[PDB]
């Protein structure tokens, strides 16, 4: 299958597949069952920001999610990503809706990769354009007239549709390690707007890192965040 | 055909196609016949650096080439690149050898694009890896065991071959304008090592900007720098 | 006196000192009497953005001012700033009110300087803190509880006071040229919020570059933008 | 006294003050007695590179030192620097010689600080100029005709002098935390050239972070790296 590293913002607790019993952020290493989680005071209708970082000396993947005027949620996991991921990857965003639903609106996304053997890649998208040729849009992901990326289906009136799955991948492969590297790092930031008519919105949004040829696995909708074919 | 904007470092004067009678740098707008040139005191066997910039408010494309301990050469051309190039492009490097020849060794290459509607793309390659998945290598272009990019053919003993043509394009398309942009800019830097057994090395090296689907035109070897199918 | 290069956003036309008869942006080289102006459709109560750039090869200082949903204003002036400014400078923002007045609220400010002999300096302030130790606040300039920089006096109810003058300078000197430079460039961005009770707000806001020891000249209030001791 | 966080490159083992019995790199938190060390295969006469990073979510300060063709040395220490350092700091480099000596030549230094409440500061010095107005040079630190920073005394023939102490601080204070920060990070890189006539060169080189008003403590020469007044 694919090889996935993800930071999930998991709005829907699926205790049946190992979620804790609250919305949470999680570090996912080759499984939906997060290796580390933290409770997330999800706020619908408010714009949130997520920052993710890692460097290969610290071997600590971390993420922080916050909204204006609120406490941040943090999560960290000790991991050498070179033992998990291939040396060339694609970076992406994923989101899913299920029976319950939510918008998974990305307003901005930026990413920096460094590889000192200092090789680097940086992109920053604040306005997504109507046909973004440096993104590979998969499933239901589209950009809208407001210049936002809609990971999952929303109606023209701005209402989220159920059972949607969408991903956006930066077009260029990212070099995250190599045999002569002294140190590799990456940082990602996105802002996101989750709105929902539902008391329990579902399912979540991720930033992820995959084999470059990654595509939405069959059976990966809802709780699997468009990342994993099963909940192992 | 393709649409090309290039900064050439033209080592070989081909007065028959409008070159001035000396090595020169040039700004090429949809033609090998540079819209502006400056005389270049080409130094073989020394590492040189080229910096190219443009922003859409100034509407002035410029370049500077220097070596340590030497005078720099500068060239500028007033041009609104949105009247020349499509809004999505690829950026690349090209080089050619002819009957006379030279290495067209790139040691480092970096590029930054900005589009404020602040969207950006930045890459920097200081060590080119043995299979660079974020470059599209065309013609004879390869990376070598020293972690350099060889635009044109060199033997294992490091001797340049004649009648070579090679290009390297950054894999991701670059968004250089759009209908809602307030200002777009880009900057590129490369370092290069031209060595030659010849008293008149040929042919030259370029940084270029093209339609994303660009490929080496038929008939584009030698003086045409792997950019143009003819010398119109 | 000081040596000043500025981009003015001049809201108040003072035809008596050479202003054109409308709000305008201007490039000021050692004089309030702009070397180049463009008409500015000033919009009070809307957040605007200014981008300024220059590089030493192009020798073209330019600026663009825009608001969301509106046309941008651009201005350019051909100038070699090394013939104007010393090699070490400070960068700053200035603003003034007169009998008529306006807020000169800066919400964000960023600046990048490059000097390839690639030496660089970059700062970005999105939230100004209550005591910003990397700024030299002069005259009435203060930061407020919203994390904005108030160049000129505003009451706690948010009303602009008249006859105010304030400047904010980045604490560290900036190296903009030197004897061995091949190319020097800089870019600045700020966002600003000008609100006014007045049908003709006054006086304006600038980004400026000065001798490092610059201070508000005596007699520099109002139309002189806290930059110049007179209108020569 | 001062408050110091440092990454030391400690060439001289002073087992009497807690050094391990080999050259080593170390993370120093308010004491010369490193909280974490790693053995360093110091190579004199070869240019080395050090990268240091930290972010406040991971709470892990790390460093890596390498030379071309050699193994890197890494060291990490878990620490929340906001519990150690004040919110405003200066960043600097220090080096000392003793009875035994070494050059402490810095060829390049760069630093990036981020504070997302995304405020940032970045500098990069590849060529140090003859009078660097954005550095505060303390003790014997000077820049030389090659455009390098000599932290400790070297003769015009390039021979290191003994019992030297010098530091270079970036002129502007750096904001590393504040009450509303969601995440703060920093990265530093320097390259360095340690040459010595001695079989056991002394004493070492550091990157450090201090209260902004930091100055070379009395009694801080040699093993104390110009950082600490004693070896507690
Ligand atoms: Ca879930
Ligand atoms: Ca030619
Ligand atoms: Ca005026
Ligand atoms: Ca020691
Ligand atoms: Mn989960
Ligand atoms: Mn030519
Ligand atoms: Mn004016
Ligand atoms: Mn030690």
């Amino acid at each position: 299958a694919d090889t996935i590293v993800a930071v999930e913002l998991d709005s829907y607790p699926n205790t049946d597949i190992g979620d804790p019993n609250y919305p949470h952020i999680g570090i996912d290493i080759k499984s939906i069952r997060s290796k580390s989680t933290a409770r997330w005071n999800m706020q619908t209708g408010k714009v949130g920001t997520v920052h993710i970082s890692y460097n290969s000396v610290a071997k600590r993947l971390s993420a922080v999610v916050s909204y204006t005027g609120s406490s941040s949620t943090t999560v960290s996991y000790d991991v050498d990503l070179n033992n998990v991921l291939p040396e060339w990857v694609r970076v992406g965003l994923s989101a899913t809706t299920g029976l319950y639903k939510e918008t998974n609106t990305i307003l901005s996304w930026s990413f920096t990769s460094k590889l000192k053997t200092a090789n680097s890649l940086h992109f920053t998208f604040n306005q997504f354009s109507q046909n973004p040729k440096d993104l590979i849009l998969q499933g239901d992901a589209t950009t809208d007239s407001d210049g936002n990326l809609e990971l999952t289906k929303v109606s023209s009136s701005g209402d989220p549709q159920g059972n949607s799955v969408g991903r956006a991948l930066f077009y260029a492969p990212v070099h995250i390690w190599e045999k002569s590297a002294v140190v590799a790092s990456f940082d990602a930031t996105f802002t996101f707007l989750i709105k929902s008519p539902d008391r329990d919105p579902a399912d979540g949004i991720t930033f992820f890192i995959a084999n470059p040829d990654t595509s939405i696995p069959s059976g990966s909708g809802g709780r699997l965040l468009g990342l994993f074919p099963d909940a192992n």
